[PDB]
């Protein structure tokens, strides 16, 4: 029993959680402030296994706004 989850709720980032979800190439859903500050700055490869997106483009997913939205609302995180 860990409450421990790459996407869906909680970033895997810094655990910060996400409220707008971006989604990027390679299907990756993570905080915009979060994944767009590292892949701004030239790379372009998923947190998980360094999976190469490829083509950088921030697909903004909608999913997984209210879900996140929801658990930071049982505990402030961010």
């Amino acid at each position: 029993g860990s409450p421990e989850f790459p996407e869906y709720f909680r970033c895997p980032i810094s655990l910060e959680l996400m409220k707008d979800p971006v989604i990027v190439s390679t299907g990756q859903t993570y905080e915009r402030s979060s994944i767009q500050k590292w892949l701004d700055a030239g790379h372009k490869t998923c947190p998980k296994s360094q999976e190469t997106l490829l083509h950088a483009g921030l697909t903004p997913n909608y999913v997984l706004k209210s879900l996140i939205a929801l658990w930071c609302e049982s505990n402030g995180i961010e």
